[PDB]
């Protein structure tokens, strides 16, 4: 049985706890919460590990650990690292193009002026979020037809970044259906839904952003609001509240002008 270690949050576990739910693996991890930093301590050390870490897992003879030798292990298995090294370099250029953006919040999330570096991410990541968008032109995974890892990091990246901005996807709807579609996943349709499920925090209890006990939206912050409107209050059940608008009024109709 595999014991897959880590704190009682997001972080950088999250992942590879979607692809052992989608691989309808067993295993039974060892949460570690803030309270008891120091039960992991006098324990640490007492587990064999090699290089001493969290996440780490146990499948008996594999004592290992690090982040992602995990994942890879784990989607080492099962066939779904790479048949060729040809392949195996897209796998791998597709995490590691996921872990740009999974690294970019975790690293401004834990800063002072995250409210600074915020803004300079959330600029760079349109830019990255199109390599991703792009790449899903007739695929229903990042890899094709079937499921690869960077797929539960994608969908783990895409989910933390629209906590930032829930609006840093709209310019892209194909990774809104990507997102859509895992969590269309039966095996990850009832794991979203169960209480194995961490739904907080981001990071860890002590992130600037992601962090805490609870995920209300308190902070945040908009802008666009302070010109003119283009809202509506007409069947549009939203959520936020960013009052949609009518397509045109009717048909094409071309000319006008507008007045004011």
């Amino acid at each position: 049985s595999p014991i897959l270690g880590y704190w009682k949050i997001k972080g950088l576990v999250q992942p590879t706890r979607l692809l052992l739910e989608y691989l309808e693996e067993k295993y039974e991890e060892h949460l570690y919460e803030r309270d008891e930093g120091d039960k992991w301590r006098n324990k640490k050390f007492e587990l064999g590990l090699e290089f001493p870490n969290l996440p780490y897992y146990i499948d008996g003879d594999v004592k290992l650990t690090q982040s992602m030798a995990i994942i890879r292990y784990i989607a080492d298995k099962h066939n779904m690292l790479g048949g060729c090294p040809k392949e195996r370099a897209e796998i791998s250029m597709l995490e590691g193009a996921v872990l740009d953006i999974r690294y970019g919040v975790s690293r401004i999330a834990y800063s002072k002026d995250f409210e600074t570096l915020k803004v300079d991410f959330l600029s760079k990541l349109p830019e990255m979020l199109k390599m991703f968008e792009d790449r899903l032109c007739h695929k229903t995974y990042l890899n094709g037809d079937h499921v690869t890892h960077p797929d539960f990091m994608l969908y783990d990246a895409l989910d933390v970044v629209l906590y930032m901005d829930p609006m840093c996807l709209d310019a892209f709807p194909k990774l809104v259906c990507f997102k859509k579609r895992i969590e269309a996943i039966p095996q990850i349709d009832k794991y979203l839904k169960s209480s194995k499920y961490i739904a907080w925090p981001l990071q860890g209890w002590q992130a600037t952003f992601g962090g805490g006990d609870h995920p209300p939206k308190s902070d945040l912050v908009p802008r666009g609001s302070r010109r003119a409107s283009v809202g509506s209050r007409m069947h549009y059940p939203g959520a936020f509240t960013y009052s949609p608008t009518p397509v045109t009024s009717g048909i094409g109709i071309g000319m006008s002008a507008m007045g004011s």
